[PDB]
């Protein structure tokens, strides 16, 4: 049911990167990564996390749904998109960390650690700050878990309204034409070390569904789109996308 395939590995090497892909068939139920150990080590989730931020928020009323409206606090920030007005849709997009940080303070430590305790995700561990702790607490996923975690959101699985599901199914909508559908979320690592970059999600096809979890080292923004760029590749190598 896991399978190792090393040959993805010319893709991280062709770009002077080092990180894990794993992809899970829905279909046949069986995974296949290019680095088993990697693919079962945890790092902090990043912004990855807005995925059960999101699911919390909105399942507490945090978050009332994906139109509500969260006004820019008028501090200028360093990333342009960040200092705007948001929803939900457009601040998990945009990884807009501080409408987050919001939504954590507003939920708060004893219904997030329960929320995470019925979610089975990663180490389940919040120690650290409230509105931090998934950048620089001590929260710990693996790419292996990503997708336990994601094949329960797929199917409506986790302890959150049905509701809460949908929208943030439709809130990690990053692409989609005649071939395929990708509900992914983004995640950038670097308050601790290694700093890495993730891309977690699944491609949704006509007859199946592939989920897929990947983390690489990122020591520079500058490599930010090989995330997407890598598994493409991979996505393609495996005839999942054209
Ligand atoms: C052009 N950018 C956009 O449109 C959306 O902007 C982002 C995209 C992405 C992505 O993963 O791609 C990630 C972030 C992001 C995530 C976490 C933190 C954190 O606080 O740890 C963070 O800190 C500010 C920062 C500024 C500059 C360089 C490094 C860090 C930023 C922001």
């Amino acid at each position: 049911e896991w399978q190792e395939n090393k040959s993805w590995n010319a893709h991280f090497t062709e770009h002077k990167s080092q990180g894990v892909v794993v992809l899970w068939n829905e279909n046949k139920q069986q995974g296949f990564t290019n680095n088993l150990k990697r693919a079962n080590q945890a790092f902090l989730p990043a912004s990855t996390f807005k995925i059960p931020n999101s699911l919390i928020a909105l399942d507490l009323g945090v978050v009332k749904d994906e139109h509500q409206v969260f006004k820019w606090d008028g501090q200028t920030r360093d990333i342009a998109t960040w200092n705007r007005d948001h929803n939900l849709i457009t601040a998990m997009k945009y990884s807009v960390v501080p409408v987050y940080q919001e939504f954590a303070r507003q939920i708060g430590e004893a219904r997030m650690s329960k929320m995470l305790h019925a979610f089975d995700y990663g180490n389940e561990d919040i120690s650290g700050n409230v509105d931090s702790f998934w950048l620089d607490g001590g929260i710990r996923i693996s790419a292996t878990e990503q997708i336990s975690f994601l094949r329960k959101l797929y199917h409506n699985k986790l302890h959150v309204s049905e509701r809460s599901q949908r929208i943030v199914k439709q809130a990690m909508l990053t692409e989609a034409n005649g071939d395929y559908i990708i509900r992914a979320k983004t995640g950038y690592s670097t308050r601790i070390e290694p700093k890495i970059g993730w891309w977690v999600g699944w491609v949704e096809l006509d007859d199946n569904v592939w989920f897929f979890a990947m983390n690489m080292d990122m020591p520079t923004s500058d490599g930010l789109g090989l995330r997407q760029a890598i598994t493409k590749e991979v996505l393609k190598q495996e005839k999942i996308i054209p």
